[PDB]
């Protein structure tokens, strides 16, 4: 196994449950969904950073064992145009689980977002034999969400 | 054959005709869009419902013949944030045909969202031999919209 | 080859740094995205118009080669409803590169939509062997933005 530890804080919510064809459907790969409770969005995996949104809500990051992931924080974010996110890491950047991604103002977004739920999703699906969802509460860096069979 | 009955009243308008490209692009599943005219959408199929999106809006559900709808209610409506919409069922009700699912205001909806125009969508395609697409004026729950050959 | 020519000026920005996930994840095709700099949305290739956003800011069309292209102006541009964009051509209408399919008010829209990023993405990639990217500044029917080998 692989293993997918939290990039945020909150309760890990099923995908469908997103009010987001999008990620409900299934439609960038599957995942969980995390309901935020905290303030920074870490690195779920060893790896390198790919893709960081100039509104810096969600990144993209490659797993050394060959695990492509997305975060996506809340939905329709990009209207806050950037409000509420601080970009700790660069495109690009090699990190390790628990490194800083992005800094964001939680009672800021809780009060202007569509929704703060957020979808942590598997990209490459067709590399995956297993996926395994945890539930329950989880805290950055620390508690895993998935766990996949390569 | 298995038939798909108007889930709510108004214009059946193509897929491709809705200014969201998930949907125009047939990104989730090919089928038709209503233009409403009413105040209710209804189950389309016997069996059982799926999931209910939060923000009451749109719908999924599981004929028993093993057809997979989604039913979304205008584009964008999550700003809205439930405004507008009541819920009349439950995620895992067994319904048939004509049987309520939610409670919307047309005036309000048509007053604030970016378009009420609701996909009606086969999720399932690739169990889809043969869909056919009517067309005109539907009237809930009675009127057929598409006829499927599984 | 078959070489598509811009749609619109501005520079070449990659598919990846559209802050939109349908966009960004090449979830429709994959192409480029080009940081418009200009008034009006021309035909990138010699063919037939296929559908016209009812909001004119998005159109397709398939070329006489055999490729099929979606244009898109910005990011969640549905929200102006229409406002900022003139459509000069017909859903169905034949045309040629160069030829204006809609005009669009720059400063406007730029002080209004979420981006102005506009999409320019290849919609049968199946049908696709290659697919070079060029970059750089653009002019509006004039610079080559890809290449294709069918």
């Amino acid at each position: 196994t692989i293993e997918i530890i939290a990039p945020l804080s909150g309760e890990i919510v099923n995908i469908e449950d997103v009010p987001d064809v999008v990620f409900a459907e299934k439609i960038v790969g599957d995942g969980i969904a995390i309901k935020p409770t905290g303030n920074k969005m870490v690195a779920p995996v060893d790896g390198t950073i790919g893709k960081i949104f100039e509104t810096n809500h969600a990144f993209s990051i490659e797993s050394d064992s060959g695990v492509e992931l997305f975060v996506h924080f809340g939905i329709d974010t990009v209207e806050l145009k950037g409000e509420g996110f601080k970009r700790i890491a660069e495109e690009g950047q090699r990190v390790k689980v628990g490194d800083t991604v992005i800094e964001f103002d939680l009672p800021l977004l809780e009060e202007k977002a569509k929704s703060t739920l957020t979808p942590v999703v598997i990209s490459n699906m067709d590399e995956i034999k297993e996926l395994i969802k945890l539930s329950g509460s989880v805290t950055v860096g620390e508690t895993p969400v998935i766990r996949i069979k390569k």
